[PDB]
């Protein structure tokens, strides 16, 4: 019993975080095998941050320009290349602590653990979701860029996020580890605004199923509904359209609670139309949408 | 910028979790040096769980009765002793991964990271607080007992909590690692109820300071107040009395925001008396009290 925002164990990832310094800017890098990954804006000075030419900046630069430290260990740079918005530093030493790892590009609504780091040193771990506008509401201070988001599947670490920047909004944008930004963000000091943030409807339903599983079931109504009828009310409150994919994915939770997906959709409709009236669900006065159906299954099943 | 429920990196602790089996019951144990710590109710059968005599149950038991596994590694038990509600198993092999560790008994309101485990295998990490009634609202399924709560100070792991039981309430009770329960809980299947849970006032103030630091400052009023005047309204809403200790501890946050502790107390009073009116603070429609002043400082400072 109980339901909490739960992050994956960070142990496998802790051993992969290095410090990358290039002149004045210092940030975090990911050391996997004989390659160190970090945001390419490590080569920028506050002069060039307004509209940098990264290809031209990287040309004015050789291996020994870049300083990599793993604690009290200095790594020799054997090569540098730019992959989109990510710098790849080839180093002499393979990381002895390199886990079985994949690079994955996650979809909006999917969740991952962030190991927040400063000077290649892990400070904390928290769970967060890829917002539909391809931002994340994370916790990053200066020097946090190069902090990575990841999932653990079996013994295999899926790296899905590398932190690059804060938008004047105060929310966060980053890349997959192939250096492609999530959303339409560029690595320059320019007027960038995220789109209308919608609510991840399939995640809220997952969270309501978690509430039912943990005895909190006051919001359960005596109605049902249809996808069409529901999606009309979803659009109204800036909720993501609910798909036949999403109903299928909620099947396990539906089966274990004996509450049909459409019945829970009717219960959600009433909450959107009538609010909570000072009531709480799993000790939240708001509807939570940063839990996937898989997050809820894991925590309500007991998956290692 | 940004503010999240952040757990410590779990890496140092991941390497200390073993599986302890004694007959039918299997749970988690903590392997530090040549000692394995686990809840003593591993020696119980559902026969004796109603009113066990643990001294008499432990007497009907020798070293080879207890099965300890570190993955695919079976440890020889050289000794067993009972320390209050904790079993201590002396083993042949010292844990090579044992970190610098302390056992601390934390005070109500203090926070710690929980590494939730099943079969000595870490499943997830989350932050939680010692409630004033000495319970925690955690996330534990069957087989989670022996899961530990900890803080990281410098490179030193402070173990403060070992999970023992769920109360019919659905909240959790456990011990320090010297086997003394937090609160008045006993390790038997009996009608145990936690006391009136109060709100950790000093934590809510810390959280409001975090809100101000992250630009969310609509609730800031044009009044001030006194400890006495405030404590009268605190008692009314089941909030913990605010001490001259607590005001001193909030000093750093007061200094950095330029908001006197008593001004923030006046802002809190209005929220308690008038509610939020459908507004949010750091994206919560409720007042959060599971962040200490030190948690807020760490996350708003950048402490590794
Ligand atoms: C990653 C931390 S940072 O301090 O390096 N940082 C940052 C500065 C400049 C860039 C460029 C891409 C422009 C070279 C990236 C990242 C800041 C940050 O995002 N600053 C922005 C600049 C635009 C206006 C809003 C602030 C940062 C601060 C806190 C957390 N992450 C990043
Ligand atoms: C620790 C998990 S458990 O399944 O072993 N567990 C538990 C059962 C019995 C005990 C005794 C102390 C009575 C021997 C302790 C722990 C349960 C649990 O707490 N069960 C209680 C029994 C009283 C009535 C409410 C349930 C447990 C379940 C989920 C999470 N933690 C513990």
């Amino acid at each position: 019993s109980g339901f909490r925002k739960m992050a994956f164990p960070s142990g496998k990832v802790e051993g992969c975080m290095v410090q990358v310094t290039c002149g004045t800017t210092t940030l975090n890098g990911l050391w996997l095998d004989d390659v160190v990954y970090c945001p390419r804006h490590v080569i920028c000075t506050s002069e060039d941050m307004l509209n940098p030419n990264y290809e031209d900046l990287l040309i004015r630069k050789s291996n020994h320009n870049f300083l990599v430290q793993a604690g009290n260990v200095q790594l020799r740079v054997i090569g540098h290349s730019m992959q989109n918005c990510v710098l790849k530093l080839k180093v002499d030493t393979a990381n002895p602590k390199t886990p079985k790892y994949k690079f994955v590009r996650i979809q909006p609504g999917q969740t991952f653990s962030v190991l927040a780091c400063y000077n290649g040193s892990p400070s904390g771990v928290y769970q967060c979701a890829m917002r539909p506008n391809f931002t994340i509401k994370g916790s990053f201070l200066n020097g946090s860029c190069g902090s990575v988001g990841f999932n653990i599947d079996y013994d295999c670490v899926s790296f899905c996020y590398m932190h690059h920047m804060e938008l004047p909004t105060g929310v966060h944008a980053g890349t997959d580890l192939e250096g492609n930004f999530y959303g339409p963000f560029v690595d320059r000091q320019t007027a960038q605004a995220a789109g209308t943030d919608t609510t991840i409807t399939v995640n809220v339903l997952a969270w309501l199923y978690a509430a039912v599983i943990n005895g909190d079931r006051w919001f359960l109504n005596r109605f049902t509904t249809t996808l069409n009828d529901f999606n009309l009310v979803a659009m109204k409150y800036n909720y993501e359209p609910l798909t036949q994919d999403h109903v299928d994915i909620l099947g396990p939770l539906s089966a274990q609670t004996g509450i049909a997906v459409l019945d829970m959709c009717a219960s959600l409709k009433e909450l959107l139309q009538n609010g909570m009236n000072g009531r709480t669900i799993l000790g939240s006065a708001l509807l939570e949408d940063e839990f996937t159906p898989f997050d809820v299954v894991r925590q309500c099943s007991g998956v290692t």
